[PDB]
């Protein structure tokens, strides 16, 4: 039992329900506004020093996170989120949440001329707190990357699924956490560095991540890096 | 009785209305996901708290269960290698603030991650999953039931295809072997049963006279009737 | 940056945070009555005039759809969404508000006796106002197209690789705005005119459909039969 300790998650006083509610859109702000570039929405989900971590992105600041993702446009980057449920753990004491948004990450690559997409189904963690003038703010994201998978986009047919093959072997699979080994094969040939000390279901990282998500929820200070 | 024409044709709280209907459809939606965000994290406590103390639930590979009996069966499948997974797809409410009754439409994903012979493969399954909800004695919701209409089914490759996999997988997805099952969660109950679960052959579908069954319980659950889905 | 003026969207007032619940509820009703046929839940989603776009019908009022989806359903039509994630941006000065619901529109087919999904993902945008009876409804309905792929149903098969390379011709997909070509030809294939000028995230039907919500979210009138 990994979530032994409850909070404010289910049914509450309207105040909880309305709190729950709006850390709950907070949180699919990710999927709405980053997926568009809606980059003015994207910013007021997070506190003004926020820090976030992704696959390619390692560590980041918010502004560095909003440009470092402006330049992925160029380079072809084409990622999108599809949540797939999203709930949250409230404290009232503390004024302090944790958003747990079930998503997959889906990021449209070509190799060799053939497009194709790596799906990941992941939770983001959305460390939430109401900030001086009672707005809630996300201050630290992380990622628990559960389990993913190769898609090709047209129909398949010998030559292709051959060439593929190629890049999708196994010893360039195993160099990674299993849980996200095919988009960081995938994203390592588009050319960017892997950050491989990211938590999965797996490894020792998950119990890190909920040591953290509990202090959170404690109001406490924490430090993903 | 229900129509494929228009299975709900009498209209219960579902949009707008007062601002109290508002956070109790709220509250009902949060409740249904909680399916998707709880049992997939194996976070049991949050789980439980969405159930009544006495409900029942169905799904494919266990049959009819208790909350408490799916519980124990539940943590025990992931030692027996069960990875199910859930992407919630879309969630509505009908609320009957008369009788204080409440149906949560919950579209998902079913995706299970099985292995055959080395091969890794998911199998998703479109469906809606049905809470029948009540309030109980501290006004809280709660779901009495759950239930799913299994809608359609597909084969997922996990890797890239490969012709050695091909044909090895077309053994097990025979239309043999996936026509023992009713037509909407037939690749998950051929995978599942690989893994020796005993597949329930009697859960509704879009196709099957289970449909109507399903329909009209939640049409009696609305109006504040006992029902009984052991049938 | 398309969306540079910002309205209610995250926080706000009890009576805000409502506003934008009863939207949200409004735009899922899309996946969650269409697919099931529930017509009656659908309808109360839109004003008695509200006017909807899809690639397999073009411009419906919404009684029209309706009917049109009926008769879809002998036609062998198999339409299913999958909602992934829905925010609002809500005027409470003019009572307007902009429904920004992701999908995955999901439609299973059938090709030379072999089944198959196509599966594309878009931004479903409800462009709603408060009724005189203060209900949100939505006027009009219009989809962004974003990206779209095949989807193998069964195990694959060389067989049925073989049959239908031939139907996703790049030839019979380059008809098509990029972002819903998978889903333009097996639509067409399925008997349906399609309508070639709806928005995507590569033309320039793009910035004309942000152009309306703009005008939309400030109260003024706007059109998007074009
Ligand atoms: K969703």
């Amino acid at each position: 039992e990994p979530w032994p300790q409850l909070y404010s998650h289910l049914n509450g006083t309207n105040e909880e329900v309305l709190d729950r509610m709006k850390v709950a859109e907070l949180c699919k702000g990710w999927s709405v506004y980053r997926d568009a570039s809606e980059w003015a929405n994207f910013k007021e989900m997070f506190t003004p020093d926020a820090n976030i971590w992704t696959t390619w992105s390692g560590a980041q600041t918010i502004d560095s996170f909003i440009q470092i993702s402006k330049d992925g446009k160029d380079k072809g980057a084409f990622i999108m989120h599809r949540e797939c449920g999203t709930l949250v753990d409230l404290n009232p004491k503390t004024q302090r949440a944790i958003g747990k948004m079930k998503t997959t990450i889906t990021q449209r690559f070509e190799y060799e001329g053939v497009p194709f997409d790596i799906d990941c189904d992941n939770y983001f963690i959305f460390f939430c707190l109401k900030d001086s003038n009672g707005d809630w703010k996300a201050r630290w994201y992380k990622v628990f990357y559960v389990k993913d998978k190769f898609v090709p986009v047209g129909v398949p047919t010998a030559e292709n699924m051959e060439k593929l093959a190629k890049l999708f072997s196994k010893e360039n699979l195993e160099q990674y956490p299993w849980g996200y080994q095919y988009l960081a094969v995938a994203q390592a040939n588009l050319g960017y560095p892997i950050d491989k000390k990211l938590p999965t279901w797996k490894n020792e990282l998950y119990h890190t991540m909920y040591d953290a998500m509990k202090e959170w929820m404690e109001g406490k200070e924490i430090d993903l890096h």
